[PDB]
Order: C-alpha cells, then sequence, then structure tokens
C-alpha cells in the first residue's frame, strides 16, 4: 500500500492558502491532478479529500464503518454543549442509538398520517398551511413596497414546518425570537464549513475573532432556547398523547429510568438535544434550497413557465398540488435536481474521520485521519455531465419527457453511507410542495438593470448575496 498523493505545502501552515475562501473549487482543481484520493495539510493536521462518485461510494458505503467518524475539531465542541449527535467525535454505539431515535422521531411526525386529516400526512399538512401564509404575506408586500427579499420570509415559512415537527408551535412572521435565531446574522454555516482555519490554527481561537465570538454567543442561546422548550414540554407532557419529536424523546427518557441497569453514556441530555440538530439542519438547508430555486427561476424565466406549463397540464388550477402528484411532474423533479446539482449548496459533507486503520483505492489511511468529501466535485465533474456550468434541467429528461433515473442518481448532495442525511425525504417533499403550491398560483420575476449576484458564498450551506428586488404577481 501507498500514501495518498498531493501537492507540496508550507511546513507550518500547509495548504491553507491554496484552499482560500472557496475550498470546493480549489480542491476540485486539485483532484484533477492527483485523483479521487489525495492528501493535504491545514497547519499541521493532515486531511484526506475524497472526490469521484465511485470512489466515494467505495469509502462511505462499502467501507462505511471505516469512514463514519468525526474529527476532534474545536468549532464542533461549541455545538450543542459539545454533545452534538451530528458533530461530536462519538461515532460508536451511543451515536447509532441516538441516530435511530432521530430516524423514528422524524418518521412518526413527518411521514405518518395526521389524525386530524385522512388524506394527508403531517408534512403535507404543515407545508400547505405555511405555503398559503407565505403567499398572503407576499401579497401584503407587493401592495406596499412593491419588492421584497424572499429569503427573509421563506426562512420563516420553512422554520414553522420543522418547528411544528420538533416543538409543536409556529411563529408569526414578526416574532423576534424566531428571526433572532434563524435570520439574525447566523454564521453557523460560515464557521462550520470544512477548512475553517480556527480548527487547524490553534492561535486563531484566542485572537480577536468577532466571527468566532458570535458563534459561541448564539449557540448558547439555542441551547437555552431548548431548555425553555424542553421544560415547557415536561410540564404539559401527556403520557399517552405524544405531540412532537420533543415528546417522543422525553417519552424515551421515562422508559429509561425504569431499566434495572440502564446505560449512563446515553445520557438524558444527549437524548434530548437531538431535536437541536434536527431543527438546525431543518430550517437552514431547506430554506437555502428554496432560495436558490427562486433565484434560478428568476434568472431563467424559460424554465419557470415550463414548470407552470406542466402544472396546468398535469393538475390545473382546480386544486392545490399534493405529494401523490410528485411522481407525475417530471419537469419539476428535473428542475429540483438541477438546482441541487448546479448550486451544490452543500459542497462538502460534514468532515469525516477514519475509525480504524484502513485502505482505499490502494492507499493507506491511518486511524483518526480527518477526511473531506467533495460533493461539489461530483455535481460539476466534466466526466459525468455535459456543460456542468450551465443550468439545464432538461439534462435529466429523456426524449419522451421522463426522468432519467440513472442520471438523477449521480446528483450527490445528501451524502452516503452510515452518515447520510436522515431528513432527505422530508427535504425532497418539502421543497417540492413549496414550489408546486407557489408556482401554480404566482409568478416571480426581477426587473432588468439591477444587480443579482448569483455567486455562491462558501460555507456549510452556501448562501447567495441578499437580493431586495424580487417581485411577485398572480396568474391569469
Ligand atoms: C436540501 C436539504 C438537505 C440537504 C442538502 C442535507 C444534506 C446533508 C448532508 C450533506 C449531511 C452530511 C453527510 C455526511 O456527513 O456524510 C447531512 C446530515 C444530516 N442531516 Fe441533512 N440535509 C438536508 C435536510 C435535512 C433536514 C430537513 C433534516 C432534519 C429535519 C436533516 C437532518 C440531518 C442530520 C441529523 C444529519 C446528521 C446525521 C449524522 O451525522 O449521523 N437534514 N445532511
Ligand atoms: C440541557 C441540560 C444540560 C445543560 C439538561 C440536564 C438537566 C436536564 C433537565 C433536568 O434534569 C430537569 C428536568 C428533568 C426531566 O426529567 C426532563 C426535563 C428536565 C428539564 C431536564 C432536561 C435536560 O435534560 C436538562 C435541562
Ligand atoms: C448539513 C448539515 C447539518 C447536519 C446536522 C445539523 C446541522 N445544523 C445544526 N446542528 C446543530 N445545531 C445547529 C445550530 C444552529 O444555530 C446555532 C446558531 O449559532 C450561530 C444552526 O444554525 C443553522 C442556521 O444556518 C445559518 C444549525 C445547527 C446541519
Amino acid at each position: 500500500l501507498k500514501n495518498p498523493p498531493g501537492p507540496w505545502g508550507w511546513p507550518l501552515i500547509g495548504h491553507m492558502l491554496t484552499l482560500g475562501k472557496n475550498p470546493h473549487l480549489a480542491l476540485s482543481r486539485m483532484s484533477q491532478q492527483y485523483g479521487d484520493v489525495l492528501q493535504i495539510r491545514i497547519g499541521s493536521t493532515p486531511v484526506v479529500v475524497l472526490s469521484g462518485l465511485d470512489t466515494i461510494r467505495q469509502a462511505l458505503v462499502r467501507q462505511g464503518d471505516d469512514f463514519k467518524g468525526r474529527p476532534d475539531l474545536y468549532t464542533f465542541t461549541l455545538i450543542s454543549n459539545g454533545q452534538s449527535m451530528s458533530f461530536s467525535p462519538d461515532s460508536g454505539p451511543v451515536w447509532a442509538a441516538r441516530r435511530r431515535l432521530a430516524q423514528n422521531g422524524l418518521k412518526s411526525f413527518s411521514i405518518a398520517s395526521d389524525p386530524a386529516s385522512s388524506t394527508s400526512c403531517y408534512l403535507e399538512e404543515h407545508v400547505s398551511k405555511e405555503a398559503e401564509v407565505l403567499i398572503s404575506t407576499l401579497q401584503e408586500l407587493m401592495a406596499g413596497p412593491g419588492h421584497f427579499n424572499p429569503y427573509r420570509y421563506v426562512v420563516v415559512s420553512v422554520t414553522n414546518v420543522i418547528c411544528a415537527i420538533c416543538f409543536g408551535r409556529r411563529y408569526d412572521h414578526n416574532h423576534q425570537e424566531l428571526l433572532s435565531l434563524v435570520n439574525l446574522n447566523n454564521n453557523f454555516g460560515e464557521v462550520v464549513g470544512s477548512g475553517n482555519p480556527a480548527d487547524f490554527i490553534p492561535i486563531l481561537r484566542y485572537l480577536p475573532n468577532p466571527s468566532l465570538n458570535a458563534f459561541k454567543d448564539l449557540n448558547e442561546k439555542f441551547y437555552s432556547f431548548m431548555q425553555k422548550m424542553v421544560k415547557e414540554h415536561y410540564k404539559t407532557f401527556e403520557k399517552g398523547h405524544i405531540r412532537d419529536i420533543t415528546d417522543s424523546l422525553i417519552e424515551h427518557c421515562q422508559e429509561k429510568q425504569l431499566d434495572e441497569n440502564a446505560n449512563v453514556q446515553l445520557s438524558d441530555e444527549k437524548i434530548i438535544n437531538i431535536v437541536l440538530d434536527l431543527f438546525g439542519a431543518g430550517f437552514d438547508t431547506v430554506t437555502t434550497a428554496i432560495s436558490w430555486s427562486l433565484m434560478y427561476l428568476v434568472m431563467n424565466p424559460r424554465v419557470q413557465r415550463k414548470i407552470q406549463e406542466e402544472l396546468d397540464t398535469v393538475i390545473g388550477r382546480s386544486r392545490r398540488p399534493r405529494l401523490s402528484d410528485r411522481s407525475h411532474l417530471p419537469y419539476m423533479e428535473a428542475f429540483i435536481l438541477e438546482t441541487f446539482r448546479h448550486s451544490s449548496f452543500v459542497p462538502f459533507t460534514i468532515p469525516h474521520s477514519t475509525t480504524r486503520d484502513t485502505s482505499l483505492k490502494g492507499f493507506y489511511i491511518p486511524k483518526g485521519r480527518c477526511v473531506f468529501v467533495n460533493q461539489w466535485q461530483i455535481n460539476h465533474d466534466q466526466k459525468l455531465w455535459v456543460n456542468p456550468s450551465e443550468f439545464l434541467p432538461e439534462r435529466f429528461l429523456t426524449p419522451d419527457g421522463a426522468i432519467d433515473k440513472v442520471l438523477s442518481e449521480k446528483v450527490i448532495i445528501f451524502g452516503m453511507g452510515k452518515r447520510k442525511c436522515i431528513g432527505e425525504t422530508i427535504a425532497r417533499w418539502e421543497v417540492f410542495l413549496f414550489l408546486a403550491i407557489l408556482l401554480q398560483r404566482v409568478e416571480f420575476s426581477v426587473p432588468l438593470g439591477v444587480k443579482v449576484d448569483m455567486t455562491p458564498i462558501y460555507g456549510l450551506t452556501m448562501k447567495h448575496a441578499c437580493c431586495e428586488h424580487f417581485q411577485m404577481q398572480l396568474r391569469s
């Protein structure tokens, strides 16, 4: 076996400067020279960057138990009181137990049928309500200012959906608490993105760092917001009426104190703070997905109509769209796939770490080695796509107008293996409904002669420059 190849790097800082502010681009160029498995250093810490579709499937799936770890990074110790299911270094049985708790909690209050309704699930009911409230809230703004920034109001609608799933409450568009955590200068993705020097340069943690201090401050608010919520739930907890994911986790803490010799490492805190990762991933990722979609629709009015054309054909305007129709709207799915692929707003997965001495593609990787997974490289690989820099939803469509299931499965944005996203289905359905309910009823546009920076801003979930020039109009 051999060591992974890689370019020369400075002895003290390594390849920190080569990455720059857009590591996904710098490491994609690098992979073109050194291949799917290459090695770098940020400061003194070695890091292995994985690219290529087959090679990544090899490591995360076929050797998933070897690459299911999390590196011991400082920024992660500041997330969820240093006991985050998703970010802590714990990758053993305690983690797997928490993961199953999250999986069941989501399934029970997202995909399961809502007792109030017969023909709808929890998720479908929530999105329909918020989608309607979103249209009304935008009609107010078109009557007055005549223009708006969609992110400010889409982030609220998306939060109420995941907030109802986790806590059993929704918030008005002007509840400070909400905006105080979601849109009030939240730099989580800014600091957690792979390659943060603070994680590899120990001195940057102690120097004047306004970005890092804001990260510690707001993370402590989240954990205090949780205590408020968990306390409000324990007080009103009805033993036979489980209301949301917070209750299903409290329900599991009760059955735990009833065991003769219960386990101590899966503490009550590590069982309750799971809702924090679900809520944090929930409102952030889906909001960014919808935001990019609106940007692509406004910058490509051609594809906007073709979506609206397929809606009028497949459904019409006599009723709102529903999940059952998702299977019969191929252009909508091709547009969502092309949004995930073109933007790749999650360019890197959360960094992984090797749980044991292993090998990959003929190279030796020791235990504890930090690993980056470059999804952006896949979604923009010249080998897999034709003109990857162009936004072409039609690339996933066959000559007869159906989804090319083989090509759609090469869009990697949710991860793979033992660590893949556990809210993938919720995201794919939630994004579909918001766009379907909206584009059936309204038409978005942006006037000529105004700057609309489509350049992504690097981070865990890449954002774009806020745009205050969006306009909405009802349809005929
Ligand atoms: C477009 C929407 C979404 C995208 C693109 C996305 C993507 C991802 C990615 C790339 C990862 C890490 C992959 C890896 O480490 O190998 C991840 C992890 C995770 N996601 Fe998502 N996600 C989305 C929506 C959601 C939603 C809606 C939820 C919950 C309601 C969620 C919950 C989680 C959790 C808990 C993890 C951590 C799992 C673990 O570390 O074991 N995600 N997601
Ligand atoms: C991929 C992925 C993934 C996967 C799992 C989880 C998470 N997210 C979180 N997970 C846990 N805690 C989060 C806390 C968060 O807010 C704390 C604010 O501190 C500035 C938070 O903010 C998201 C807002 O985007 C700007 C996200 C949290 C993401």
